[PDB]
């Protein structure tokens, strides 16, 4: 399914969009999401001296002022007035829907609104978009393309995107590591120092699609070589424990697979029975 | 189940017994079973020359007379009388057919009754009772005591109790067996015909708790030795195909099958990951 779009003027569309990009909470949303919210919102008007949001209320609507002026007050304390181009009523959505302040109108106003559902949903599409971009990325790299679909997709739901600047060491020869890295952007150099005062030896170079620190996923072990960024570098990463988890979460028994075990079992039970006798 | 006890006169309580002991379908019940029957029976004094059961009726009650006389007529043809004893009306309940005869009284009677359900239950209690006995018996033999509870209980639902007499061949060498025997009473001698026209060689004696003929459960076609009862013998018996059917449906076998399956899945998945790197 999908949501009911309310076709509006480009003027209003642009306005709604600026107000969002100007809101502490929503300025982070992905374009696709912002355009969605922009299309979901419908017009709402309130007369002068009308209470729109009352603190304590359990609310669902998020608004965008288009015209008029409102006044925000909390526990009786006037906080500010707001005019066109401002978002309000978005905060309750991340406090279990309990309004944190009162919003009364000073003149007749014209708002653009969206309900809790269209809102909470749209917001939710954040993890989905990530998974997509990640999946898209993983499937562009030969090695990870070959991986079965269950892990590849479950890997994409927990991976974190950490960053590095030219010159920073990502991992060092001799450290107690537990993080696996997949280069999504940049390039790095791997070096290892022979043993004593032997200047660091250059081993290989990795870049987009390459990876390193695999061993950390297979129990406690010290790194065999250093890995330093050789320019701006981005890495999708996952720590050992989280991995062990992902793996121990591959709840995917195949139809025929359960059948074969369904068989293996019977055989054993019978043989086990006769065993117990003589 | 827990039913109601219509406490009658000690005279009457000891009156029904005889009537029950006189029935082909009830002269086998356990002391307890009878006790109950006598207990849930309730007084149903009827009028003189009154009717009770009509051929074609759908049964629901079973009775035993106490102080009356009736005519178990039928096609109008007085097919006999019946005094304060003989149990009647049971036949319809057991075959669930339709009243066969058409009883009618001959004077102010004083018969007793019990509904289709209290009777139905008490009767079938023979099954649960034997299960228990069988269950108890197996648990008192170490080699079967160690078996899981599901197997012992399924086993008690199918095992049959059979008897032989001093000197009888239970198993004859070279025959085709389909049964496995567990000795619950007596002793047996196991001999083996070594070569033709030769004195069968003694192998061993088995007693309460021991067992013989397991091979048959594995499909062995021909028995390799004679098994002669050395005195009165009672055995619990089960046939190959019933055994194999039993085993194959154990819930403790499917649960251990799925787990073994989900564990291979998690393993296979991990190795697939590290096999993909290099
Ligand atoms: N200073 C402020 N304190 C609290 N809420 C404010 C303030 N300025 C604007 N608001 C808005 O007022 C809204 C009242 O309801 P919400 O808690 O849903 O969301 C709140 C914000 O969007
Ligand atoms: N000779 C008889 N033939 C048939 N039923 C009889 C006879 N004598 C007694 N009865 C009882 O009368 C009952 C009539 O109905 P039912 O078939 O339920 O069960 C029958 C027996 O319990």
């Amino acid at each position: 399914q999908a949501f009911r779009k309310f076709t509006k003027s480009e003027r209003s569309k642009d306005l709604i969009k600026e107000a969002i990009l100007d809101n502490d909470f929503m300025k982070n949303l992905e374009l696709s999401q912002i355009q969605e919210i922009v299309d979901c919102m419908y017009p709402v008007e309130y007369g002068k001296d009308s209470c729109i949001i009352k603190e304590g209320d359990v609310g669902s609507l998020v608004y965008v002022m288009e015209d008029g002026k409102v006044e925000v007050t909390k526990e009786g304390v006037k906080l500010c007035t707001m005019g066109p181009g401002k978002v309000f009523g978005e905060l309750a959505i991340l406090y279990n829907c309990t309004r944190t302040a009162t919003v009364k109108t000073l003149v007749n106003v014209k708002l653009w609104a969206i309900d809790r559902q269209c809102f909470q949903t749209i917001m939710m599409r954040t993890g989905l978009i990530k998974h997509t971009e990640y999946m898209e990325f993983l499937k562009s790299v030969p090695t990870f393309q070959s991986l079965p679909e269950e892990i590849l997709s479950k890997l994409a739901d927990v991976l974190e995107e950490t960053h590095y600047e030219n010159g920073e060491y990502i991992i060092r020869q001799g450290a107690r590591g537990d993080t696996f890295f997949i280069i999504s952007k940049g390039k790095v150099n791997v070096t290892r120092e022979d043993s004593p005062n032997e200047d660091p030896v250059f081993l290989r170079t990795l870049g987009k699609g390459d990876w390193f620190g695999e061993k950390a996923l297979q129990g406690e072990d010290v790194r065999t070589a250093n890995v330093i960024a050789a320019e701006a570098v981005t890495c999708l990463v996952i720590d050992r424990d989280s991995f062990k988890h992902l793996i121990g979460g591959l709840d995917d028994v195949s139809n025929k697979a359960y059948e074969d075990a369904e068989a293996k079992a019977k055989y054993e039970a019978e043989a086990a029975f006769f065993a117990n006798l003589k």
